[PDB]
């Protein structure tokens, strides 16, 4: 009947190799499904199911099938970050130390060779769609890549969870859990796939849609990356929607564009701990930004608090190279260290256009705070503490920099006009309006 | 074992009488067998425990104490049992069916004590200690308190949103929890989760219960999308509080909840692209220095109730409160479309001009791009619940109302409010707030 | 099973890859005969679950659900592009990988149903009449393909023509509580058709290469359509509804070749927003017969020409005056939007016409602020490489166009930051209209 579950097959362990496992059960599919005609039909594919439970893989996952499903009962996150950071004689009173659901514990050497699971099919057509649902896929642990850091705070491990690298079409990732994995999800060359309702945090880069793509959508999403990896990224893609994620820290960026055209990022939550949370590069154009809340804060957890992105605050919260996009009804919270400001004495940037012409920016509300950066190391308390304190002074900022080499732009009701810096002879300018008469 | 296990397929007890002692064992059987936490890398990696389609009585709380439980069903088996309970009793026998279905826990829990609410919930989730519990899933199930109770309001009691009950009560600090593709239906609160850390409520059908959604206490980074709530008189549909980062979008709220939305104490959240349709003022309240939140491309619609068994029941607000009203600095309200639908005699205070947008304190808000459209129609009633909201809904033939489309009170200051109403229909302080009228003809 | 759960490769004598309509009728007729009381023990209908491995399904008898909290399951949506299959030449099939759709499939082999009739050709039909209404039916994670479609005389190649009269959902009867999620849709006329729906969610669904996708009839109220990938053909619907009040369509990605991406008739207090809508032709989203106080936020709207040669010079029959979005009704709100319009400056239908964006044909109070409209003359050009065509033409980077036309049937609107002076065809006498400052 087209069904399997990874503990009730005879050949392999799970516990020990779940690849070899589901690698087994994937040879058996195509044992069985050799006919492409028979009866209007012949390769229905199959679904693969992972009970709660701790697994092992020790051998990559080969998918070169279409409409196979792999599908587990829980997505098991936990804070590794937190706990590899807590003493190691408090382990012990701690009621568990990893995370579980149906778990698959990538236990790979270090890229697409240290995907979990790859997805790879050439010919035609294009492999097609392919389910990742519910379940686990932590990479155990982070190690020391000359950073300096603590080893588990490096976000290095050379561990992909899953990897399509083949042209592929209709395929869903939903409910997943990602965690401890340099690179959570990373898919090549894609067309109508939907990245839905998963869990990824604790990855060095998240989600990143490489080469090609068009007519995807990235929804629904808890998403948390490391300081040089991506949230989001994607590449040359047309069409493709990113919308309803929250997006918390700290990756490198929160949604990063090169070559993206005809796309949407709206409505989407926001948060980092560096400069440079949007970024639209290499002729991103014809791209809406809208109704997202971005914040940019400090990092309050102390071992992370000199960690950066090494972007300065004239980087723009939201910068922009390329053509005719549109950035409408946002809100930027700006809130720092007007002391630790880089460059000294700068003011900082929200909105940032460095190249490009035709780019619509309106009604787009700044708020700009100066604010003590608090350091402790209790991760939760001092996030939360630090998303609800208010306690500050009103700070001078650039909402909107038009750079020389971008021109002809339209900016209205997106700051004053000392907010709003840029050559009135070559850009279309409204301040928004002022108080009183 | 595997780490599954069916309710149906247990060795001891009933789960038709009592599902909450099967489901208790099932978690000692866990607890049982998952009890190192460092084993070849792993050792408690939770469980599923699956609920086949049926009628399920649970008569004993369920305690959750474990990470990575998931608790699945088959169905979120919702049907109005609002309208069932005021079809007069002698035609029930004639209806294709009564109860709500699918995967059906029947709470049958007495009210808790006086600040005891927890002890009324099906399903309790609480431990303390570190690190917090993560990871528990609610799926595709049906949580049903099956009747609401006499109360001292004049209602009739199946009418009253009361009962003590809770579907699914969280008490202690989580993370990454979910609830999925629920039915929650005549509980006195479905869902009440405290202290949440990056939790999705989503796809939900929250429906006839006294108050839907719940964030207390705290938050963070935490999302409710997707969902179809619609709350009681008294209680809230979404509710926030001392929640930094939540994100609330592509809901469908509907009545007849106090509020739509209601936040206290909430930062840097947003409230947006939902659909919100109320019977009464009040429909989104940010309280309590709520502040640097976006509220932008909701669809708002304000209208009377129209079905005859809450005709005269509301949430005791007047038509000054405002549909969204804000006490907090630098919020962003943008892009919104508010319908204001109401008979002109029905107006309260006598002779008032309603108020869509209130600023009643707090600076900076920026409130820009919103379209307020305003009715003076019938308070059209009737007897038969579906046939009276179709109808009311796709009513739009009437005559002009004039609206206060932003108001904002002296205890609020240096706002800008831009193309949001003409300047009439714009009561504020010229000196000291930015103003632009929407252009008129 | 007194536990309610049924496969449909358990169900004794049944065949599924036969006829898995007789099994699944078998199986409520099951359902019904041990769920005959509504009201032991506060209880005694809560339905059932039935599953659907993944597998090949013949369905030859059209499944009748009536009853409430019905659950129909399965393990993938099965999609593949039977239109780019069906038009790569006969003898290079043997070299493909496969050649069907797959996932847990239902194959309807249904005949077209009689005149007014399409509910007879629907794979599932929902109905029951009377009280309480139907409720809390769930469809979720299977693959409904119609196989074929066939000639109509259009000229057309036979599987190019998105006919065969077949239905993959057709729920008839006044509903509460429905979801469809996580389908999969292929090859059918129409893949769901949803009368008088109530608080209906339509769900993270792949609808595609249907002749119509998502209709919404009758009337209904406070439904949502979410998440969805949707493409259609050029004489059907992408998501259509008629007499809702208080739907929300929002994150869906509709991608070509339905003749509209969102049409409306008669729908009122509705939210379609947050959009990703691509079209090969005028008319991507229409409100018509007094479709009044929605909002229109915040969605990217591209319209382009069809790059893949099948269907190169086949269209939905609508010039460019048309619009993109087109408006008959009173008191909406277009605010926030982005529009790509990008077309050969040469092929502009009727000839000599300048393409119009926004267009308000009749109605008042309607409020268009805070669009940007981004239009180009790019050559129209042909190739037979479905994918590499399609994704070129969407990565590929003037022309003169109006972005707002209020023709003078609608009045007392309000037009704001959509368009310079010349970009804004309206009588300023009668709308309130400021201009995007130019440099
Ligand atoms: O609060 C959101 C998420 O944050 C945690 C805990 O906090 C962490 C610790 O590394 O720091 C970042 C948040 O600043 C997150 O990427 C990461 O993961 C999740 O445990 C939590 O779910
Ligand atoms: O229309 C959405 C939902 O409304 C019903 C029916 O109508 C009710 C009856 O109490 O009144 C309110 C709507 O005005 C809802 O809270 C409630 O539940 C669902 O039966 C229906 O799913
Ligand atoms: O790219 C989105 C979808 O497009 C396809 C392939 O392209 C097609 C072929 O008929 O043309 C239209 C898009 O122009 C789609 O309706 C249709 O289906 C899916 O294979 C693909 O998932």
């Amino acid at each position: 009947n087209n069904r399997y579950d990874v503990t009730e097959w005879p050949a392999g362990n799970p516990a020990k190799d779940i690849g070899e496992v589901i690698n087994s059960i994937i040879a058996d599919i195509k044992a069985r499904q050799g006919a492409a005609d028979v009866d209007d039909g012949g390769k229905p594919g199959a679904v693969i199911y992972l009970p709660p439970g701790d697994y092992h893989l020790r051998t990559q996952v080969l998918i070169d099938i279409s409409f196979l499903r792999i599908e587990g009962s829980g997505h098991g996150f936990t804070s590794s970050s937190i706990r590899f950071n807590v003493p190691e004689e408090e382990w012990p009173d701690l009621h568990e130390l990893w995370p579980g659901g149906s778990r698959v514990i990538v236990d790979l050497p270090a890229s697409a060779a240290g995907a979990a699971f790859l997805v790879a099919r050439e010919g035609s057509p294009r492999i097609s769609s392919v389910e990742f649902s519910n379940f686990c896929i932590d990479g155990l642990h982070f190690t020391a890549d000359g950073s300096g850091r603590h080893p588990e705070n490096t976000y290095a491990n050379g561990k992909t969870g899953i990897h399509v690298a083949s042209a592929n079409d209709s395929f869903r990732v939903t409910d997943m859990g990602f965690v401890y994995l340099e690179n959570a999800l990373t898919i090549h060359k894609a067309d109508a796939l939907s990245i839905h309702h998963n869990f990824i945090a604790e990855c060095g880069s998240c989600i990143e849609l490489r080469g090609w793509g068009q007519a995807s959508k990235i929804t629904d999403n808890l998403v948390g990356a490391g300081p040089r990896g991506h949230s989001i990224y994607a590449e040359n893609h047309g069409g493709l929607l990113v919308t309803a994620n929250n997006v918390f820290p700290r990756g490198a960026s929160s949604v990063h564009f090169k070559g993206v055209t005809r796309s949407s990022v709206t409505n989407n939550r926001l948060h980092a701990f560096y400069p440079g949370m949007v970024r639209l590069e290499e002729n991103s154009s014809e791209n809406l930004v809208a109704t997202n809340h971005f914040l940019r804060d400090h990092e309050p957890w102390t071992p992370f608090f000199g960690v950066d992105n090494g972007l300065d605050d004239l980087t723009g919260l939201l910068s922009i190279s390329g053509n005719n996009n549109s950035v409408i009804g946002n809100h930027f919270s700006e809130v720092v260290d007007a002391n630790e400001i880089r460059p000294e004495g700068a003011t900082p940037v929200i909105i940032r256009l460095t190249a490009g012409t035709g780019n619509f920016v309106s009604t787009n509300h700044v708020v700009a705070m100066d604010v003590d950066a608090a350091s402790s190391d209790s991760a939760f308390e001092a996030q939360v503490d630090a998303l609800l304190a208010t306690e500050a002074a009103d700070l001078a900022v650039t909402a909107v920099l038009v750079d020389p080499g971008s021109a002809r732009n339209t900016i209205l009701d997106s700051g004053s006009d000392t907010q709003v810096v840029a050559d009135r002879a070559v850009n279309a300018i409204r301040a928004t309006p002022t108080v009183g008469f």
